[PDB]
């Protein structure tokens, strides 16, 4: 009924209550059975539930469709109801609604993505398409994934509803514990750098904790986005009294938090699991009538995995070593298929001190596309850290930055308008930050070179409004060819002093020569001395890595 621009602007004029709890809810009035069931085999009581919330204040039910996706259901020897299950749904939740929002409810699988389980992201996106084109065909007025605990699947999830309506309202949550961190490890820093640059357009938390546990997580998502703000608390932290699970909070002491998050910028409050009508219609009470509260957010440039965020303001190694070129034993691999051996040498940098790692496939009309984005979805997890995607095939790269779990570093665009624009559209779209090489058709021979490069780079940046997310390379040449590395320590000094990261492929400047390693640790040294924030280097290399780490503590960078 209503787009996403229209309920952007109620949302800017005041501050909506949601619904309380359906799962939690159903069992007081006789019915055990799977929520999503229901919809086909009791809508009176689906029915009566939206009532009794809409009865109680709520600007905003949910349909009951949180388990209503073919994987899901699939569990529960559902997946041929999906249709009337979720077309029956919206229909009941807008009977009751009237003029109230009614928005798609979609929580997540239970499926673990490869490696923790044999789910790709492209089967995570088609299944969740799937549900999102039903509701949107029986007319949502927004969509919101809720509960989620893995970034991969989240953003799945997201991409595949923008897909099926660039119109729609949409809403994404990630559930967080005790400590902050969502099941594979994200924090809510993480969640928001990682998703505010999606085209969602709000985010949000829900379940797993109470209000009062809740807000310091709600608080740190709030100053990494800009974007709307969601908060659904269970009614406290479930406690057992007599075999079953009970939700203690009562509506008074979940109400008194109302207030804290409206300091926060919270713009639609609601409650899961435990919360009843009768919390509800105290929450409305409470709430009244409010403008929401301006924030903007706090800028940083970091890249991330699903449980490591890695931010630019202290020496970051990028392992180089996932790379064919000039490997015989990993390039064989490559071609067949090998994850294994990749992974060990992700694995292997990180331990040595790599805090991201570049990855490149040689020459990839020689690899297979399916094996790329395998690779591209599993070392985040099983490395931990976030990756340096050095693709070249722009088709690749769409593929590669697709299914990446959390913000990656592209690596390079040159500065040609062309492919900048389309490195740069695919970044907007799929989230990311970008290398940007300081070169064009041939190679820079000198410092103005490079610096004509530099502000060229920032006039086409600024153009497509994406100067804050792109680090500059130089363009390391060999020593052996006159690569005249004092032009490039000039390069660093000079992009430093401007207030950007800068980054450099190490290696290159002594291939050819002998004792590479000496070459390699005099540049980084002078380099790190002129402001280099990172280098593509070999973290294998001990006497790098040890003079590396004498460098920064001599610069009180570190101990
Ligand atoms: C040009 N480099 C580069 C970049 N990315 C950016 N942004 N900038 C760059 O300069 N990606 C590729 C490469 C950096 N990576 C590496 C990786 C390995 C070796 C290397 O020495 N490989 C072989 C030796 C090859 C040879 O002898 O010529 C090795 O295994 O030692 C060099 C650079
Ligand atoms: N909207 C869902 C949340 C389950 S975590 C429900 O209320 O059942």
């Amino acid at each position: 009924m209503r787009n996403r621009r229209e309920v952007s602007k109620l949302l800017s004029e005041r501050v909506l209550l949601l619904d309380g709890a359906y799962g939690t809810e159903f069992m007081k009035y006789g019915y055990d059975d799977l929520p999503e069931e229901l919809n086909i085999k009791a809508p009176d009581v689906v029915l009566k539930v939206h009532r009794s919330y809409i009865e109680s204040g709520s600007d905003v039910i949910l349909t009951n469709t949180f388990g209503a996706t073919r994987m899901k259901l699939r569990k529960h020897g559902l997946e041929d109801k999906l249709d009337p299950i979720v077309r029956n749904a919206v229909r009941i939740a807008r009977r009751a609604a009237g003029e109230k929002l009614v928005f798609g409810d979609i929580g997540p699988t239970g499926e673990l993505p490869y490696p923790l389980g044999s789910t790709l992201f492209e089967e995570f996106y088609e299944n969740f398409r799937e549900t999102v084109e039903i509701m949107v065909e029986e007319g949502v007025d927004g969509i919101i994934f809720e509960t989620f605990s893995d970034i991969l699947e989240l953003k799945a999830a997201v991409l595949a509803a923008r897909e099926v309506s660039r119109d729609v309202f949409l809403i994404a949550h990630m559930t967080f514990d005790e400590k902050g961190r969502s099941l594979t490890g994200t924090d809510p820093a993480n969640f928001a750098i990682t998703f505010d640059e999606l085209d969602i357009d709000a985010l949000g938390i829900n379940c797993s904790l109470g209000p009062e546990e809740i807000l310091p997580i709600f608080q740190e998502l709030s100053q990494y986005t800009d974007k709307f703000l969601v908060v659904e608390p269970n009614a406290g932290k479930p406690i057992v009294e007599n075999g079953k699970t009970v939700y203690p909070l009562k509506p008074h002491d979940f109400a008194v938090h109302i207030d804290s998050y409206y300091e926060l910028g919270v713009n639609i409050f609601g409650g899961c699991c435990g919360t009843t009508p009768e919390h509800v219609k105290l929450f409305r009470k409470v709430l009244g009538n409010r403008k929401p509260l301006q924030r903007k957010k706090k800028r940083i440039f970091a890249v991330s995995s699903p449980s490591k965020l890695v931010t630019f303001d202290h020496f970051v190694v990028i392992g180089e070593r996932i790379n064919p070129a000039g490997r015989k034993k990993l390039w064989a691999e490559m071609q067949k298929g090998n994850e294994e051996i990749v992974i060990k040498e992700a694995k292997t940098q990180v331990e040595k001190g790599a805090e991201v790692l570049d990855v490149n496939f040689g020459i990839e009309s020689q690899i297979d596309v399916r094996y790329v984005e395998k690779i591209v979805q599993t070392l985040p997890y099983v490395s931990n850290v976030p990756l340096s995607l050095d693709i070249q095939n722009v088709d690749l790269t769409e593929r590669a930055l697709r299914a990446y779990p959390g913000r990656s570093l592209f690596n390079s665009a040159k500065v040609d308008e062309e492919e900048l624009e389309m490195k740069i559209n695919l970044l907007k779209k799929y989230g990311g930050t970008l290398i940007v090489l300081l070169m064009g058709k041939d190679v820079p021979k000198s410092f103005e070179e490079r610096k004509e490069y530099f502000e060229k780079a920032l006039k086409i940046l600024e153009r497509h409004d994406f100067s804050d997310r792109v680090i500059f390379d130089p363009g390391v040449l060999p020593l052996g060819a006159e690569g005249k590395p004092v032009e490039v320590l000039k390069t660093i000094e000079f992009i430093s002093s401007k207030g950007f990261n800068t980054t450099v492929g190490l290696s290159n400047l002594s291939f050819g020569l002998p004792d590479r390693s000496y070459y390699n640790t005099a540049f980084l040294v002078l380099g790190i001395s002129k402001g280099l924030s990172s280098a593509i280097m070999n973290p294998l290399d001990e006497t790098l890595m040890k003079t590396l780490n004498a460098t920064l503590v001599i610069l009180e960078k570190k101990e």
